[PDB]
């Protein structure tokens, strides 16, 4: 089986193999299709021995060492781990190899040009949240880089027996705190009021602003999670002006360099690392069009058409359309002029057709994700568009999990 | 399985669908591998090419039949077990059969309701239907044709209407529109190389010139019509000026953009797609309605492939064009597309932006999952190619399943016909 994508626009065709080699399910099956749905639908001795023979496969194959007689002891050695505790220890470089294709593998994202670029940091000593903290602090120090941003992954104790968890409860390292005011309105960012109200209760005392950098809520083998504040010298935060518009300096936006999304599971040869924080570096409309934009977030485009004299009596006038023009601008603007990494989104675009490109001719293809591929602004003139894309699911890879604090038995009376 | 659920991520609406227990035709996906983005995913089709057997045609004809007797709330009755009994000995005595008008109506408004792609579907059961079954030559159609431009127009105040054409028989007696819309605009091969005109038009203009079509060679050629008839070959007509609305682009603040000279024509007809009803196959169905702006100032103007105006007009407009990072592009395309929906409604000439059409069919949505049990929808297709997150349909949730009667691609007549 081959299955062929085509470009309508440069009229390209790519040959998927590939996909030969998936194993969960997408979603869909043969008579609907799910590929818009957001999120579609321990293991034991027998379940994990053949998750562990694909992945050391696989493994030794990208070093072209398969069938040699390291392969076939690493195969023995393992096998004999998961008889003697059911479950097994990754060696340092099929850790790396594991982050990496993890992210190699992760359909829904654009940045994957950079994938073989990934500094590991191995965590799977650390004991304590304090512990981890620590291991964070190094993390989000190295990823920053003052400005020169570096994709980092930090991982944290596998899973064991579902009751020794190492969580971040955090869903991003630097997240803006949310608080609902008593007449209904939202100061700060309205997607984290839940988990602001959780760091108040555990102790926190919030300043109460509109860019509070959340504290770190760390949770190390299965206890309660502990409260910790980044140290501020380490978040490096960018203030956003616009190149014409002397104005828009006084609407006090801001927002912190670094994204690193802390909620994830990394799966590697049927083990599960469920604390597992990664960074990169921004695509503007990550912040330009969804975090300023979207209805549910700060939602400033009345804000700023208001400041640009626009028409805002009926939707024909575009005024939405013109306004998010602007903001995005001024997010770009704004990150290049203070040297801090960022990427607009017909610049990322681009790379990933030549990223997909290049991994159809090396490995025969690439999955990914159109609906979360194509920007979220300006769609049909990036070049992602006009490309068709297989979507499936291959491992290692990068698993959604429940939120901890809808899972988490609470120890302290 | 049982009962998929939708959900909006900004309202938190969650829908629950049982439509889809209904599909017939496969995705192209799997449990393993989903081709959402693919634009023809899927060849399985209900019958065979061409003149099928009775075990072939008579199950998905009794299907159709069944469902619109259940539609009007009988099935069983005196009229369905004729309807069948006459269905059944038509297909024994000619190989196939002949809707009624109302079953022709139901079919052809359920074909626009089934079609995942389109995000104008609110409007659904307001269609006009004009029988054309009797038409026999390429004259015939040509008259079928301007009187639904005509109508359709209605003088701007646009009406959704469907032409439909004689069903194929053998499949070498096809009725088709050559044109792929009933009115577009020439695109001529430049001998330095370069493409005056509408580059997605280069071949079918060729075609056009190969059958004896004086080109005017401008920008804006209005396209003859090429029509074929019970499978002769094509024939040339122009449809009379007067019949094509246009709309000549200004922009409501930039004085200097209606020197860019662009214009636009009013009615988009769709006239190369072909309408299944109960494994019946009607090869010439042209359909129209009104134009979302996005579709001429984002898609039609600003592809690459297509008339590409972005940097003239971001010259114009005195922007940064050294680097991406400036959004050049982005802030071109928004004054585009306010210029092109400011001069369709200043002309009175139907027209919806991308804010109001996803808004309805957010509406539809709801209306389809209270009444029908669900909506099948390509969200690939149905979000806007501009400002996808700041319209509500980026943020609903979509099942896309293929429900019957619906509309299919068809191969281009000439890569297939046999010329005499
Ligand atoms: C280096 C610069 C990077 C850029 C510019 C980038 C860009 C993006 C963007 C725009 C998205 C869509 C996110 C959204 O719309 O909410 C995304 C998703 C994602 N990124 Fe990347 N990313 C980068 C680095 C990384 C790294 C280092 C990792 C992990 C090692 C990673 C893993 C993922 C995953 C797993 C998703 C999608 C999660 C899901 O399935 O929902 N990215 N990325
Ligand atoms: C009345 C106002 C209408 C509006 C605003 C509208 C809008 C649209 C738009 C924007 C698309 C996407 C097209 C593209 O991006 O190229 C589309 C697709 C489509 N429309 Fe509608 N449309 C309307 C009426 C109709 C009617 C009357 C029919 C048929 C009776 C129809 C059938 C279709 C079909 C079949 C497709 C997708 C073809 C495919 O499956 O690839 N539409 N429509
Ligand atoms: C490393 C990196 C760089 C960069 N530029 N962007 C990202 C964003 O990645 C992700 C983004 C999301 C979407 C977040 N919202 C959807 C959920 F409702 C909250 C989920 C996820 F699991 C991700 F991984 C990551
Ligand atoms: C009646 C009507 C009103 C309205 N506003 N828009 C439409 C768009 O219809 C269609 C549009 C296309 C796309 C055309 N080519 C560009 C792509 F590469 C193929 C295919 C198709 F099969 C359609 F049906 C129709
Ligand atoms: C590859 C991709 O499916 C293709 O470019 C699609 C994307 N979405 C689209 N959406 C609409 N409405 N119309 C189109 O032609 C397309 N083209
Ligand atoms: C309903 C829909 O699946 C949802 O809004 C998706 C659409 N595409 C997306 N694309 C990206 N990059 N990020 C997102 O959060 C989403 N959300
Ligand atoms: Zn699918």
């Amino acid at each position: 089986r081959f299955l062929k994508v085509k470009n309508w626009e440069t009229e390209v065709v790519l040959t998927d193999t590939l996909h030969l080699k998936s194993t969960l399910e997408t979603g869909c099956t043969e008579y609907i299709c799910m590929g818009s749905i957001m999120h579609p639908s321990v293991a034991t001795k027998d379940q994990l021995f053949p998750l562990a023979k694909e992945f050391i496969d696989q493994y030794y194959s990208s070093i072209k060492r398969f069938g040699s007689k390291a392969h076939m002891e690493r195969l023995e050695e393992v096998n004999k781990e998961i008889d003697t505790t059911s479950t097994y220890q990754l060696k340092d470089t099929e850790l790396i190899y594991g982050a990496k294709h993890a992210w190699r593998n992760a359909s829904r994202c654009v940045g994957r040009i950079q994938w073989s670029k990934l500094q590991v940091f191995d965590a799977r000593d650390c004991t304590t949240a304090h512990g981890m903290f620590n291991y964070i602090c190094n993390h989000v120090k190295y990823a920053t880089n003052k400005g020169n941003l570096r994709s980092a992954i930090t991982i944290f104790p596998q899973r064991t027996d579902g009751k020794h968890d190492f969580r971040v409860w955090n869903s991003q390292l630097i997240r803006y705190a949310g608080y609902k005011q008593p007449d209904g309105s939202t100061l700060g960012d309205p997607a984290n009021v839940q988990f602001t109200e959780i760091c108040i209760q555990q102790g926190w005392k919030p300043p109460r602003g509109r860019f509070d950098v959340l504290p770190l809520l760390l949770q190390a083998n299965g206890n309660d999670p502990e409260l910790f504040q980044i140290p501020p010298e380490l978040v490096l935060e960018v203030p956003i002006r616009h190149p014409k518009f002397e104005w828009f300096k006084d609407l006090g936006l801001k927002w912190y360099g670094l994204p690193a999304v802390s909620n994830m599971l990394l799966e590697i040869g049927g083990l599960e690392f469920s604390a597992c924080p990664f960074s990169g570096w921004y695509m503007g409309t990550e912040i330009g069009v969804r975090d300023y934009c979207d209805n549910s977030r700060y939602n400033i485009l009345e804000e700023v058409a208001k400041k640009m004299n626009l028409d805002m009596r009926k939707t024909s006038s575009l005024w939405k359309d013109q306004a998010l023009v602007e903001i995005n601008i001024a997010v770009l603007y704004s990150f290049q002029s203070d040297k801090v990494t960022i990427v607009d989104h017909h610049s990322a675009t681009e790379s990933f057709i030549k990223h997909m490109e290049n991994e159809y001719r090396c490995r025969g293809g690439c999955p990914a994700d159109w609906v979360w591929i194509v920007p979220p602004m300006s769609g049909s003139i990036t070049p992602v568009f006009h490309q068709e894309m297989l979507n499936y699911r291959l491992t290692p890879s990068f698993e959604y999990q429940p939120d901890p604090w809808n899972t988490h038995v609470w120890k302290l009376v």
